[PDB]
This record gives structure tokens, C-alpha cells and sequence, in this order.
């Protein structure tokens, strides 16, 4: 029991991180940075 809007707010703020990470990693591929994007991809894959 989970609310939309919430549920939402969750997925919002890990896709907007994810995106800054990706967009970077192309540029700089970092393994610090990396591992950061997978947990953001994990957690948007829920």
C-alpha cells in the first residue's frame, strides 16, 4: 500500500540523479560514479 504521488516522488528523485550520473559517466567515466548509478538503477528497476 503504497501512495502515487509518493510512489512518484521516490521515482522522480532517483530517475533525476540517475540521469545527472549518466550524463556524466559517458563524459567521465568514473568507477566511483559508477557504482553510485548502479543502486539508481536498482531501485528504479522496482
Amino acid at each position: 500500500m503504497k501512495s502515487p504521488y509518493e510512489a512518484a516522488h521516490e521515482r522522480a528523485l532517483m530517475v533525476n540523479r540517475l540521469q545527472k550520473l549518466t550524463r556524466m559517466l559517458r563524459v567521465h567515466p568514473d568507477p566511483k560514479w559508477k557504482q553510485e548509478q548502479q543502486e539508481l538503477i536498482k531501485r528504479l528497476k522496482k
